[PDB]
Formats: C-alpha cells, structure tokens, sequence
C-alpha cells in the first residue's frame, strides 16, 4: 500500500498479534508483515494443539486455541494484514519513512516494531533440482482450498499428523490421494492413522521421492524404496509437500540492527540502534531477557508506546 | 517458623501470583505476603467484578475469574501464602539472607520480588474535610457490586482509566452515568475515551462539583466548569471519585532502594539497586515502562530467572519450557 502507516509490524507471531492489538489502542494504523500464510508464528506452525502453562491467566492452554484468543482481540481493530510478504529490505529514507520490499510489493512506515522470533517461517521445500517452475504451477506447499483438487490424481508427501489429516480431507474429493513416507509407522496421532486404511486411499510406505517428472507440471513422481531401493512412480497431476516448518533469519542481520547470536540488541523501550526500529518477543534481546510469551507480551505495549512518541508528538 | 525460603513475594496481588507461580517453575521454594486480608490485591479489593480487556490472550475476562485463574494456575506450586502482614523491615544479613519483619513475625528468603503496590488501601480524593455523611450513603470509590448502581443514576468524578472504565461498564446498567474530570484530556488509554464517547454515557468534559444537594444522601449534583464556571445539575443516585493518583510506597522508602515517583527504579533485569532484591509490575519503573497489566506480567518472569540465577549459580537462566514441566 502507497498509505505510509504509522506500525508495520514484521511477524504475525504471538508478539506480533498483541503488539497489532496495542496499536489501534494508541490510535496507530496497523500493518502485520507475515512470511508464512497464517497467523500465529511458532504456535501456530509448530505446536498448535499442545498445552502451554506459563502464560499468564493460563493453567492450561492450547497453543493455537490462544492464537485465536489473540487474533480475536486483535480483530477488535482491524489491522491492514499483508500475508505471505517475507520483508527483504528494510531502508529509511530520506524523509524518516522506512522502505520496506517484500515479495509482493513495498509496505510504508512511520515506525516498524520486529516481532520475528526466530526467523521467517517459509515451509520446508524439496531437495531436488530448480522446482521453481513446478512451484508457480502445480507444486503446492500450503492447502488453500482443498476442493481445487477434486478429480485429480494428488500424491502427499510426509508422515506428520499434518500430511495425514490433509490425505484424509483428500479420499472423498481426489480421485487418486497417495501418502509417502521413509517409515512403516506414521508419526501421526494413531486413531487418524487407523482411518486411513479404513479408506481409498493409497498408503505408500516406506518410500522416499527421488525424481519429479513433469516438463513444467508434475505429471509423474519417481520414488524409492526404504529397504529395497526400487523406483515406483505413479501418474499425478499436483504435488503437496507436508513435511514440517523452518525459519531463519536471512535479510534480517543485513538490515543495520545490532544483531549478536541471532538476537537484536534492545534497550529497555524495546529501541535497536535504528531509531524509530523497535523488536519484541524473542528476536530482541537485553540484560536478563527470558525468552518466552510472557516475556514478549510484556515489551510488546512498551515498544507501541516508545514508537508512539517517536512518530506522534502528543 | 525459621525457614530460610527462596523467594518472598511481597504482595498477593495480580503480579505477585503470576510471579508465585513462575517460582515453582524453577523449583523455588516461594513466599508470599499480602497486608490485604485477601489475594487479588487491587483486583479482588477495589474491582473484582470489572471486565478487563488489555490482557495478552484474553480479548474479555472478568476480574476476579482472572485473580481465580491466577490462583488455579498457582496452586500447582502451592507457595506459603501469609495473609494480613505488611512487611516493615526489609534487610540483607551478614550471609546475603535477607530479613524480612511484618507486623506479625520475621520471614526469611534468599532473594525477595517486591511486587506490592503501596502497602495501604487508598485510591485519592479531592480536598473537602466535610460531606463526611454522602460517603456513608451514597458517595463511593469503590465498585462492590455492579448492580448496586444498575438502575441508579450514578455520578463519576475523575478523568484516570479508573474513571473511564467505570463510566463505560455503569452505561448498560445505570440509568444516567457521567464522568467528571478536572482537566481537559481524560487521561486514560485511547479506545477507552472512544468507546466513552460512542455510548449513551454522558459525559462532562473539566467540571468541579459545587452543591452536593443532600441532608445525608447526594440525590443532585450542581456542576461547575474548572475555567467557565458553568452550572449543570445531573439527577443522580451514587456519586463516584476516580481520581487514584497512586500513593506513597511507605516503609518501601526506608530500604535503601533507588525510588523515582512512588516506583522502585530497576534495570532491564528487573533487578533494583539491592543485590538479591527485585521489583516488577506497577511498582517498579525504567525507561519507557508503561503501568500496565501487559508490562508487569512480563517483567515477572524477567525478575524469578534472573533470582534463580542469583541464589543458585548452576542454573540456566533460559529456563524449562513449560510444557516440559507438566
Ligand atoms: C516447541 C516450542 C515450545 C515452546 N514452549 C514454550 C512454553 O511452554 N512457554 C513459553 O513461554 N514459550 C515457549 N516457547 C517459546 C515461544 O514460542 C516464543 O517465545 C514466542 O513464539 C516468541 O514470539 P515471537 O513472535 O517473537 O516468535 P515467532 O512466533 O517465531 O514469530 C515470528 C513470526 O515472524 C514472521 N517473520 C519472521 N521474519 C520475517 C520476515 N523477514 N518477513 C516476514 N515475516 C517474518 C514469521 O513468519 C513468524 O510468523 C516455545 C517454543 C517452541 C519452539
């Protein structure tokens, strides 16, 4: 958006869906900057149904059943939400504005607070050649919509409770839905294991891909076996990668900010060495920081409050 | 008895819980000291009915189901929970151990987390000696009961986020609220004024009450601007002050602690100018810190690692995850 806002926060994370609800508490224009395509950062992705305990108010919580707690009180203000963005340049311009380009397109901010965690949470990809073409066509990592594949032959790849939950939304809507894995024994919940043999669908296992044929859509995938070492390949027509989430730093360290073992060095108003750059949750760090939730709830409003009066002169 | 604890926590109010139990989550014999009757402390005591909504996870939760959840969570670690004792002497002896003296008897810990407020109970008024008998009647400063006002028209004096919120929570109850302040900004958080404006809650922009119209129970209250001095009169049947400028720490002063403005001064490790001595939630300060639930709940943990690492040197200051505890 060419609107300059007045909060562009980088990570839709736990720090970053309170820090959104902290800025139209203020009377801040809200913008969240998330690489993956949902809410949530870490809990989300890699935790969502565990129990957490040490989050305040809390003796027992699920990961996700808070995320939508905090997106829930987050929506009481709207905030302009630019999903699957992985902020790469982060610039200050002439003017004070800071320039921030993603992949899509260049966000604009008085003020940006870096709720980052660990990393950019782009999903694992293969370990194959250049899949890029696929990608842009037929070699899916995300479920959208699921219906899109309806009567075509789909072929899932993992053995988490992630791939086998989507191989089983697949046996009334594929026509043929096929799930590798390197192992016999799925590392799934074992009651959603038993109906998928108690289905039409296909259990490959265990076996591993190796070459992804398709001149620009994957129209066949070669695999291998475990123990045996034989290829089998069956005629598909899309290709979904379930196999767990990664994160990494990349653009962040390049961007000027004291960074020292993956962490930005903060003051206690949650300011970098940038002025008007403020970072919270895990991604920050100073004297005596916990890395945890509770902590990163507690410098989210004092990095909202510090950019308040570097941006709004009260 | 003479047991050397681990950590003492002064005050049994919404920080110290939180506080109490992040101690037993690093295997932490805790105490906590409460001069209040009751845990909560200004929750349970001055608003234990009241909806609170800046609190990270819960976009709407009670008070008091908050303080509960607070103690549902904390007794899992179960902490020495000493009632009615206001700490007087807070001194480190010969070995480190600190001393702690209550009215009742002498505490020990290795480290203490001073969480209290102020020690006492009370809010802040204006300055009239007399009217003495509305207070007994119908002039407030504490919501008990919401529907002790529900259907009254009840009258606020105050611009704080005490006075806001009030307002805001007496609009779907009370017959007539209003919401009085002596200056031109109601200070408070910002959606709290918007959702004050957008609702059938009057509001009185800088007044100062003149004529409390009552032999014993204030029935009208006769308005009068701070500069122009204009006369309105609001049929009412509470007349509530929400002014609640802090107060001061007391014997909070006489411990040899960094104060600036009624507020212990602590480094971004929560930690005061006393080795083994901590602070957090609204009584400690630093820069940039903001009076805040949010705040306070997350400088609680800060403080119970850096004091693990203060009285036990082989112990990582990341602590266990949570999940692995359980
Ligand atoms: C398995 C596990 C268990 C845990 N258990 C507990 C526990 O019991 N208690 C506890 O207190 N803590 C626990 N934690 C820690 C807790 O998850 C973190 O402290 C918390 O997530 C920090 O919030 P955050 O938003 O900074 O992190 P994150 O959730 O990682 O936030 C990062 C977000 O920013 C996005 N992002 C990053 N870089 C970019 C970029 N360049 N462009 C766009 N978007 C970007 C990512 O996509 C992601 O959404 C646990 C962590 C793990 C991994």
């Amino acid at each position: 958006n060419q609107k300059v806002y007045d909060i562009t926060i980088i990570g839709g994370g736990p720090t970053g869906l309170f820090t959104a609800f902290y800025g139209g508490m203020r009377q801040a224009s809200v913008k969240i900057i998330e690489s993956l395509p949902q809410l949530g950062g870490q809990l989300s992705a890699l935790y969502p149904e565990k129990y957490i305990y040490d989050v305040a108010g809390f003796p027992k919580v699920r990961a996700q059943e808070l995320v939508d707690n905090l997106k829930e009180q987050m929506k009481k203000f709207d905030p302009t939400v630019c999903l699957e963005e992985a902020v790469d340049t982060l610039e200050k311009q002439a003017d004070g504005i800071f320039k921030l380009v993603t992949n899509k397109q260049t966000h604009y901010s008085k003020s940006v607070i870096i709720t980052a965690g660990n990393g950019a949470f782009q999903p694992r990809r293969l370990e194959l050649e250049g899949t890029a073409k696929y990608e842009k066509k037929n070699l899916h990592y995300f479920v959208d919509d699921m219906n899109k594949f309806a009567g075509k032959r789909v072929v899932v790849f993992g053995g988490g409770d992630s791939a086998v939950d989507w191989t089983m939304m697949l046996e009334p809507i594929a026509e043929k839905v096929t799930i590798v894995h390197r192992r016999d024994k799925f590392r799934a919940h074992e009651h959603s294991v038993e109906n998928l043999m108690n289905s039409r669908a296909e259990v490959s296992t265990p076996y591993v891909p190796v070459e992804l044929i398709g001149d620009d859509k994957i129209e066949q995938v070669v695999l291998q076996h475990v123990k045996t070492e034989e290829k089998v390949i069956i005629d598909v027509d899309d290709v979904i990668v379930n196999y767990g989430f990664v994160s990494s730093l990349g653009p962040i360290k390049n961007w000027g900010l004291d960074i020292q073992k993956n962490s930005i060095l903060v003051n206690s108003k949650m300011e970098t060495n940038i002025p008007g750059i403020y970072a919270a949750g895990d991604i920050c760090t100073y004297e005596g920081k916990v890395k945890l939730i509770a902590c990163g709830f507690g410098e989210a409003p004092t990095a909202v409050n510090n950019a308040k009066a570097y941006f709004d002169p009260n």
